[PDB]
């Protein structure tokens, strides 16, 4: 049993719910939290720009001290770094920025990292201002994590049709 409440069940390992990360995270303080990050861990919009505000930047911060110490991530790469005020761990993944022009195909890659956690609080990789349809991101995600992943979707709109929609 968890903390986590109200979410739709859309298969045996993957859930999904209506919510502001920032808001879900702040309430349940999971082991971990996922971020949208990009290679550069530049926390700057979406959902990185919103859970590092919620850290009051201290998020940038740490991210800032790990690149300049290992160099950026890979597209489809993670890192764990402290979750701060919203998790114990926050696990930045970075999919691939159709606005970039990068290979949606890394997206499988991406959401491989998720199977180094055994429950994780997460958004859909590469959707919002990343650019990838996120329809297909929650295809992706059903057919590659095996541990237990909550999902979170601000836009009522969008969540509502990733439910209607899915297979
Ligand atoms: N992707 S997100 O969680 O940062 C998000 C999306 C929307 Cl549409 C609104 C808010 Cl307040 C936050």
């Amino acid at each position: 049993v968890n903390s986590f409440s109200g979410y739709l069940k859309l298969t045996d390992n993957v859930y999904i719910k209506n919510a502001d990360i920032v808001e879900e995270a702040k309430k349940v303080k999971p082991t971990v939290v996922v971020n949208a990050a990009n290679v550069y861990l530049k926390h700057g919009g979406g959902v990185a720009g919103a859970l590092n505000k919620a850290t009051n930047n201290a998020m940038q911060v740490e991210s800032d001290d790990y690149i300049a110490t290992n160099g950026p991530l890979k597209v489809g790469g993670s890192c764990v770094l402290s979750g701060h005020n919203l998790a114990k761990h926050c696990l930045h993944v970075v999919g691939p920025n159709v606005n970039k022009g990068e290979d949606i195909q890394l997206l499988k890659s991406a959401y491989e990292n998720f199977n180094q956690h055994e429950v994780l609080l997460a958004p859909l990789l590469s959707a919002g201002i990343f650019g990838a349809d996120p329809i297909h991101s929650l295809r992706v995600c059903v057919d590659t994590v095996r541990t237990n992943v909550y999902l979170a979707v601000f836009d009522k709109n969008l969540y509502d049709k990733l439910v209607s929609s899915f297979l």
